[PDB]
């Protein structure tokens, strides 16, 4: 399957929607940069299972997203561990922009 | 924090000694050439956790080792995924000269 | 597409069926451990495109494979070259167990 | 051959000169700090042939060069696909510092 | 064995604490977010032994630290080379917010 | 510059010609398959700068070279550690076909 999260609410506020997604095996997850740009997805070393730097910089899309439509995804093979992967949004981390895969398994 | 394991059982057995460990990240892994080389440890690409061949060939000594004392370790890092390991003597397999790793995480 | 490589002919000839495969960017090519084992793929630091020890070494299925059903999988994405590779069968080289996937660019 | 590109114009323009250039396979990418600092470079996960992120985050630069003369060198071998590289510099976007690299083979 | 630095004097400077530090192989290097966040830890490509530019985006913890207490680890293995490693905090560079690390072997 | 090996000596021996040679950051050594094939150069974890597998694992030519004229090389760049390189030959190892290579830095 392949879920959707927007970058910036359709409300102009300022988070991912969803906040949490649950994914199985195989599933993809889709960024799709929406309100208030710029935006980027960071996962901390400590915010992956295993707290494996390696996944976490694979993951990260540290660069700014800045036009609305571009994407970013991820098929969380049969490679990526099951457990919570929470990640957020550089720019806006004062406000909250935080988000949350749980990956079951 | 550091298992040793036999590569040829006192007893004059082709068999790892022990066969099965539980280890825990940042823990060590020494194989100890011991009793009727030679010896090697190779992990199988499907084998480790996530099925990742690149993974098996950085854990696998193919290398044959002859001398008594010889050593192979392994520091289980956080970059090293959980789940169980498998791995095997070349020379050996026939006589079921296996082994088994489990990363608890 | 997925393309299935028999690693010992169905008429018990020491061959890879097909011997020749023509790939695509994106396409897979699948090695499916058939008839008298055991077999493994090389690839030479010469035989892949540009002569890259570091390409050859990522493809080459180095481990024996025994039992009938055992896979591997290469899935030729972008970040692999276009042109032939040529690997073999290490035990059954003598035989002229050889084989060669072009991929087109 | 080596191609000397400079981060920031003698007439002191926020540019990278020269802005497009074409390099054939093995021939090196020179990127010389010149006028006005600090400059990066970067090149997005979809700016690259195949759109592979992983490529993207080798090639790119991302932390800031200072001093006159620093140089960041990429030999595109054969391991690097064909096609156009699209990159820019992180403090200078707005002023439309971006460049382009066309890999012909 | 394990090496404390602290991102912060207790003193209410921009340091680490200790600045030089002489690790042995297998020693772990731990970063300790102490006072006057944020800070982080990076490798420029050329201040790694080899100039190793993947060697440096691996031990860069690129990501901003703000609460107190979140540490960094970094056991030097047999995988890293001898040599000094020279890092820098980016939000504190200004202030000569420097160190460096020397691995013995 | 370029120093040849040559794998099996003129008068017939299982030895690499020169057995022993002193480069330089940026010399390359040319193994050149000559006398009594086949034979491949192995580098032992432990026999390399540092005791690094990985490095161990890139300079290995595991893959057996049968036909005269057969070259393997290895320039070691800026990117390779200092100090002696034992290599040798898997199928004369018996005969005692070693190998040491020095790089002096
Ligand atoms: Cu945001
Ligand atoms: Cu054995
Ligand atoms: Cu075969
Ligand atoms: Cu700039
Ligand atoms: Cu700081
Ligand atoms: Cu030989
Ligand atoms: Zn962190
Ligand atoms: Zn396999
Ligand atoms: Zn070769
Ligand atoms: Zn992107
Ligand atoms: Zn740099
Ligand atoms: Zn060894």
């Amino acid at each position: 399957e392949t879920f959707t999260v927007k970058m910036g609410a359709d409300s102009g506020l300022l988070q991912f929607e969803p906040a949490n997604v649950t994914v199985h095996p195989g599933d993809t997850v889709k960024w799709v940069n929406n309100k208030l740009p710029p935006h980027n997805i960071l996962f901390d070393d400590k915010q992956v299972p295993g707290a494996s730097k390696e996944l976490a910089d694979k993951l990260s899309h540290s660069q700014l997203m800045f036009s609305p439509g571009e994407s970013y995804e991820i098929t969380f093979s049969s490679d990526f561990p099951a457990g919570t992967y929470t990640y957020y949004c550089a720019p806006h981390r004062g406000a909250g922009m935080v988000g949350k895969i749980t990956v079951e398994g």
